[PDB]
């Protein structure tokens, strides 16, 4: 297992580049973040190189997708034996609640199912090109409401929202976030992404004791 | 490559299923569609090994993430040499840009570049929801309008939309459409036609294939 709440982004453009990184560290200290970039150059077959050598994946795929082909690619990753997989809540109720049923079948060997709900790039122009006139986090409390109505297991957001969404929606749903690591887990977060701080950092082991001491 | 604008969609749940079936025809009569289902299993070596034996291949993945991580996704596919890969155009304008533009240094080789609008599962109730009050096809041609802005090659649409997005966006604007009829499709304008059970189900999928290319 791992006693840390830190999840470790792997974006990198080469298999060996990532895995050399991998080495350097422990499955004590963090889990690992694989995203659409390293997914769509290796496959399933990285995520289980990083189960061989120890570590739980968060497989961040952002599922966006009509409710049968979502439950299955969920299943999928289930099959694989991901510890967090996603989905954009923008896919609607019924996608995400297919990705609910879906999992039922693993029991409490399935994957945390988490929501993406508006993407940290996303300004407020973004939004109006779409005729989302509300504000991105009013928009992504929709979004995050809609979430929790259909039993996801919680939403990627803002540390900034981590107070106001721990409110309205219960500690119990998790909070995963793409503001110290310090501030953010007494304002509610539960996972914290982290990237280049530890993955260019000198002694990335350290930064990451620093980081998980606090 | 082929002549036909049938895409086969490949949704099967094991490699030896899909093999089974795509050695039973030939690349000369349609292209095949790997989407979430068969890549989330399989990965992109699956893609390569379809190319393997001649066809050309619609990764359907949908991306829908923020700019650079879209970008980088979309890259990926065109050194896999994908003849088509499409994107959310939720996403919104800059991460469909940042898309276009990961394909710039593939020339003529690029794959063609899509975008997905609203996905045909959306009813107007799915839609409130999320707080859109358009109608589907409307919040389709919004989104539609928005990925010709970007520069995008055409969208994903019904094709009850086939005739309405012609009009506006265009004859060079690309439509993929996943009841009308194939010949009906092309009649109403539609480039490309996403098929699946019809054919992966038929009994002689060679046949109910060969059927489908004459009506067109
Ligand atoms: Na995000
Ligand atoms: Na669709």
């Amino acid at each position: 297992i791992t006693s840390s709440p830190v999840v470790v982004a792997l974006d990198y453009d080469n298999r060996d580049k990532a895995l050399a990184f991998v080495e350097r560290i422990d499955p004590r200290d963090c889990r690992l973040k694989v995203g659409k970039e390293m997914f769509t150059l290796l496959g399933p077959q990285f995520v289980r190189d990083l189960h061989q050598r120890g570590f739980e994946v968060f497989l961040d795929l952002k599922f966006h997708d009509i409710p049968n082909t979502t439950a299955r690619a969920v299943a999928a990753a289930a099959e694989l034996g991901v510890w967090m997989v996603n989905v954009h809540a923008s896919g609607g109720a019924r996608m995400m609640t297919a990705a609910r049923e879906a999992l039922l079948p693993f029991g409490k060997e399935a994957p945390l199912l988490i929501a993406v709900t508006v993407l940290t790039s996303m300004e407020a122009s973004d939004l109006q090109d779409l005729g989302i006139m509300l504000s991105p986090a009013d928009h992504a409390a929709k979004l995050a409401a809609l979430t929790k109505r259909c039993g996801l297991d919680g939403v990627v957001c803002s540390a900034q929202e981590a107070v106001r969404f721990k409110q309205e929606l219960g500690q119990e749903f998790k909070l995963v976030t793409p503001m110290t690591p310090e501030q953010a887990q007494q304002a509610g977060v539960d996972y914290m992404v982290i990237g280049r701080p530890v993955t260019q950092s000198a002694d990335p082991v350290a930064t990451l004791a620093s980081i998980n001491a606090s």
